[PDB]
């Protein structure tokens, strides 16, 4: 997370020839905030936490980023996550900068009313630092749409009804349709555009998918409905194989009945540790980072790797897979459908008028497609891989937004 | 009035949802009640003092919305019920507002046009800090009109900058929306179409008797007529006209515009207005007054559908009698919501800085009335209740879950 | 209470006639600037919901920010609450402090609520009205059912919305900007007003005997302040008993006796008395400091005092007023006599507005200046209108609010 | 050093108060910590980027107060300890402030005066929403001065209007207070009068040795001299001068102003500066550095009183040794508080829109220092502790009382 973002920035920065003093400024966050969050517990005794918000950059618009309720709050990693938000939003051309915040706590130690009091106190402590056009939080580790409802409710006492102050809200409070499928569907839209470069379609390819959660389930469904052959799916408990393509609609039925993959009758049970070296045209890691390293890299038999999980390829595998002719669609772009639909929720709220799910998906496609074209165009200016096309694209957009605004007081 | 009807429907819907009684109490208590002194100098230099008010009932689902009445009758419980009714109505058609109701206890016909302007501006000065484009958005009502709203807009904007969305019902020249005059009558016809689609039928299959021929009745009849429905009977306060082959509503409208009276229309036969509700037809549409259907005449109703365009036309006796006769009643809280819906669209257009054409207003109105009927119908399935309770439980449940999601900690 | 409604109405109508108030101006002065009711819902300590209605009547602000208490009390009759807010508008005008009147509260019984429920309720109430109050808009204060701890919570909650705002509320703890001199303010103000009254006759407090009904916050300090000025306190009663001494009670010793949980009847430096004879006791000066409605037609003819200082609110009903008047009894009216408390409350606001607290000698020096100036104005008014002291005070305050209103004007 | 001394004194005072451990955790966590990018163009057109910061420790007793340091070393733990020490110090002399501390990691010698102005204004733009007359009131510190404050005032006022009280230490021409230069040294002498009055003694009864002759030492020496005290020894970084009759401080000041060195003054005998702390006197006043009294020289101190004007001059080893010899030590947290106290008076005068003359400033400074000593001594009686713990328990408890009164519910 930390180490990948640092290296990718340094690689992209040298490709762009970034001015060293501009680079220094871009690395310094706009603002770092730490606040006391003290609440009474349900039994009346006090507990005290520190909440935080790193606001990295706002050259391209309000800041955007999750709120983590999690006990590990290493400042360098939180800073890297906020920077990564700044580059990711710039890659897909949404008008935001990057931020990241949270509270150093373990939510599983706290009752639902304690979580509410903690969230409202946190909002009271930062209400003057966020805002619909200033900094727009979202769920992350340890928070969810109920958390956002509390932030919305508390913030609105200080500034009036502000549905756009936060994304990831319950539908009943201005949340957007289409959020659940956003990332998985965005993966497939990105893949459509990539394959369009070869005049090929998803229906021409076979797919192996590692991980079968929110990203994995929706990606498989969208691939299956577009004629792709999902020939292998794994998750943490097992794996299933079918050289003629698994009936993914039927597989999802089985999963919903609390069944395990290997027990599916429309395929052959498989060892999950064989999923990455499986023979297929396209590999899509949707589980964990660091699954591709120097060890297994030569044994990957896929022609395309769609990085849906964050950082599944360490630099060792990247170099190895590159020379073999493997094309890797990078994580900062490939899984960006979620943050993109989060932008649409914000847009729908500032417009006072919600979109239907078909409009959400039409705009998601338009944004993911125009983003791939811009990445590919950058790869053609700098003669670099797709990962560097994306990072130079985002880094340059932040840089020239920063330069246009200027430096005088 | 509207108070007995609203309290009864709230209590029935509350029992069906199994609403927690302490949540129920909170939903009944208005967010805020305001009364302000409104004193103006008259044209002749003397002083007069009135009391203005704004009941802000609920804002769990969004900014409050509601009319301003210039009227001498300011009973607090009735005004509370009207504000409460707004909260449920906006929830029924899924527009992101809560309910409010305000006004000034005065008789507008005792005031000259300049006295009315000074009064409107003073009221705005006294409440400007309590309203706003995302807080509470007033609209016309009894005794006020689009000119009143222009004055509120102009005075409010001195305190907060140009804010066309602070009020709806504006003149077209100041950000008012197209499609407002037809909104309610057309919304009734969209609602009636969606109901008939449940039976695979069309408006063109039906005959219609319409009580009332004002802003709602004229536009409802026009929209029915242009869709091939047969409007066989129309009444208003002075008479009624009948034609079993369908009245030519286009000609009836020209007649009304030419200062004509219903019973003098030659393309039909004069009728006793008291025969309207018991007339032989498929669809009855009260568009005039409340309380017209009671235990006396309910058993004499000969229609299969009743589309409630006026507010509270069926008292509980008739609702009972009509149900076990197989009569299907589309409830007023939903059927006439086209007006409040286009009022929302005007706000949306102002918020978006860009007006819609009338085709777009009516396409969205249709989408909103249709999606609302489907949601009502789905509720009927889950709760095994009629359309009136499907609608009230839908709106009440939406307000309750917005409230529960927002929470209670300080 | 109910007596405050009837008394405030009668006094307003009487003063309005003496002044010849224009009836449309009078109609406007009776209509409050603003009436607010808000939902106040909180979780109880057990997690269940409870819902109350809070309210704030903002009667008048022609002369400055509104000022008035917050009552946590179950009886919230609109006409009475309205009368109380209006009474504050007249009271602040009588002593020339730059406030209008307001009155607010929550319909609840505080004894039913734990300290943590009361805090949550207070903060929610503040969240619901923070935009309607303010240091130069409306400044609440303690009242029935609230105290300085309640004010600390309002201050803490209000300041989240507007920054640290110590002047938004008076009656605060000393630790949070409260003023010195609050405890003695009303009783000490009573004695200052009495000094000014007796000066008209070339007499001083050391010349008089005093009978005092009630021995709480007002009665103890008034008796103490009289005693230190050489007045002879010959009778004191409270709800449980009474003590008399025609030579004067050693009030310093009486106060020590009370502080040790002693009863007035059991005091050794006097003779026990029937409390029902306190008002007809043989003295120069009678000071009701307990309850309203104590002087009526039954007993007015038997009052032996030549001066009665109304420290409690409305202790004399209209029947006794007429009877005492024709007997030559001079009545210093409650609206003025007990105004020391609200005056030091203004001083707290002033100290917070100035960012710099006064010492107690300064507070009291100013309290005396304000009560003495106020008496001179009341007396001057009695000269021009040829009326008793009660109407001197009401016409003074009513006229000041009227003139502030007329100067501000009526055009939008 | 401020981190280990402040932590040791807090923990000791907390154990004396029986402070609840969960309250103590809250009191140690700062209200808010801010870091902001401060980038400016240099005079030559190139860019430079610094990090500005503001630690806002506590505001239970009032707006935050604290200096702004332009200095390259910005250790977070040291800056937190300084902001927290401010919170206790303001509570000890009972001024209505909490503690804060901020600055910019830069070397002001590397920057021209116009670059320093732009940097100050950029810093102000980045934090204007976090400071304010009733929120957080900065002041000069290392590397900043009254010209820096004028720039902050000037830039802040573009965002919130003319706000003279947003910063203290301003030039006299822009709302600064009279009496600010002498404030600390004069405050030291007021504190000493209050202490000596407990013994029925006066300053004129005592002999004084002063280490350091800067802004604190010169004014304390002057204020002692005008009260009949005998200043028998003075040192600074380059030398020392001695006179058991009492040095003519008026002449010594005039010598210093004429660019003279202590060892070259003729109205005394030149002395080794290393002998100042062991000089023969009743009262020793460290006004130079911390850590000058330790176990090595503590047994050799001949004074009966030590007035801590410098910060942390006595380590715990010497404090132990001196107390067992019967030495009374007036603690730094109180003794040197005249500077912060007059800074409060500047803020007061600004919010009152009307400046005081220097007579009134010094009169109020004396009243504040006198009442603070009385409160400290009362605390010593209550807890049976020395003056240092009398002062810290006083300040810590006042902050604890204010946060407990304010409460914890959301
Ligand atoms: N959901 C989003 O909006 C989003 C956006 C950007 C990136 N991502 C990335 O996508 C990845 C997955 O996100 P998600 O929401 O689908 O998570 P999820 O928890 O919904 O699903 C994770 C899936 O991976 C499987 N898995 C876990 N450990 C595994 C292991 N060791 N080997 C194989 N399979 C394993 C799980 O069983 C599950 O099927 C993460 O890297 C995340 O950072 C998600
Ligand atoms: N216009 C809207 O947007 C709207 C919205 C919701 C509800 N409503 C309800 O619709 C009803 C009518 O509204 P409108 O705007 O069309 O009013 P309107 O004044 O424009 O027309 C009322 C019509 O009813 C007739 N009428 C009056 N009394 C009658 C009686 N006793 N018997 C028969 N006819 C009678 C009048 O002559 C006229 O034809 C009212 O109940 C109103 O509350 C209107
Ligand atoms: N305290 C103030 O700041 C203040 C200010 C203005 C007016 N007042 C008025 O002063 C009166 C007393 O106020 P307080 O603060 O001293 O009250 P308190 O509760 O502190 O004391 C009231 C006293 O009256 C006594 N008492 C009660 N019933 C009695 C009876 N039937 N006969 C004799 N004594 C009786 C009580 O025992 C007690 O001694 C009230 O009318 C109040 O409205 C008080
Ligand atoms: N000035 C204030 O407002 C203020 C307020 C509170 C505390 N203090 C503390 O007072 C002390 C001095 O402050 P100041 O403003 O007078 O400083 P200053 O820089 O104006 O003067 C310091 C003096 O100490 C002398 N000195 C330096 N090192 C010395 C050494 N090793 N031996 C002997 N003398 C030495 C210098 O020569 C000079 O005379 C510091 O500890 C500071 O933290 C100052
Ligand atoms: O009168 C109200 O309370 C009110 C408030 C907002 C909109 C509408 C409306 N427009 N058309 N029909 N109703 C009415
Ligand atoms: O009750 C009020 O309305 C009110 C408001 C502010 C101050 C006081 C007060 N203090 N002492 N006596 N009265 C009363
Ligand atoms: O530097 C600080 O923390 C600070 C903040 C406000 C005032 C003072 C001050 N004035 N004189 N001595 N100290 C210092
Ligand atoms: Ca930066
Ligand atoms: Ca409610
Ligand atoms: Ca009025
Ligand atoms: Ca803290």
């Amino acid at each position: 997370a930390l180490v990948a973002t640092n290296r990718n920035f340094q690689r992209a920065s040298r490709i762009l020839g970034l001015d060293s003093k501009l680079e220094k400024s871009l690395l310094i966050p706009y603002r770092e905030i730490k606040v006391e969050c003290t609440i009474p517990k349900d039994d009346g005794s006090l507990v005290s936490y520190v909440g935080f918000r790193i606001q990295h950059d706002n050259a391209r618009g309000p800041m955007k980023g999750g709120i983590r309720y999690h006990p590990e709050v290493d400042p360098d990693e939180v800073n890297a996550l906020a920077q990564l938000m700044t580059w990711k939003t710039a890659v897909v051309d949404i008008p935001y900068g990057g931020a990241k915040g949270g509270i150093g706590c373990n939510p599983k130690d706290l009752s639902i009313s304690e979580l509410e009091r903690l969230t409202r106190v946190f909002t009271q402590k930062i209400h003057d630092l966020i805002g619909i056009h200033r900094d727009v939080p979202a769920p992350d580790m340890g928070t969810n749409s109920q958390t956002m409802a509390w932030i919305l409710d508390e913030y609105s006492k200080f500034h009036g009804h502000s549905p756009a102050v936060v994304t990831g809200k319950p539908i009943d409070l201005g949340g957007s349709l289409g959020r659940e499928a956003a990332t998985g569907l965005g993966v497939v839209f990105a893949t459509e555009a990539l394959f369009a470069e070869y005049g090929k379609s998803i229906s021409d390819m076979t797919f192996a998918i590692q991980g079968f959660g929110n990203v994995g389930t929706w990606a498989a469904k969208a691939i299956f409905e577009r004629g792709g052959k999902v020939v292998a799916v794994s998750d943490i408990n097992g794996a299933i194989s079918n050289p003629n393509g698994i009936d993914i609609a039927a597989l999802l039925k089985h999963k919903a009945g609390n069944g395990s993959l290997k027990d599916f009758s429309g395929g052959d049970a498989m060892n999950p540790n064989d999923l990455l070296v499986h023979d297929c045209d396209v590999l899509i890691p949707c589980a964990l980072g660091g699954v591709l390293n120097k060890e297994n890299a030569n044994d990957v038999k896929a022609k395309f790797i769609i990085e849906a999980a964050n950082h599944p390829t360490d630099p060792d595998a990247d170099e190895i897979l590159s020379k073999k002719g493997v094309i890797i669609l990078p994580d900062v772009y490939a899984n960006a459908g979620g943050v993109t639909v989060s932008y649409f929720e914000w847009v729908q709220n500032i417009q006072g008028f919600m979109w239907d799910e078909e409009k959400v998906n039409q705009e998601l496609k338009r944004y993911m497609t125009k983003a791939f074209n811009d990445i590919k165009a950058n790869c053609k200016t700098h003669n670099c891989d797709l990962r560097m096309g994306a990072f130079t694209l985002g880094l340059n957009r932040v840089a020239r937004a920063t330069l246009l605004r200027g430096w005088e007081a």
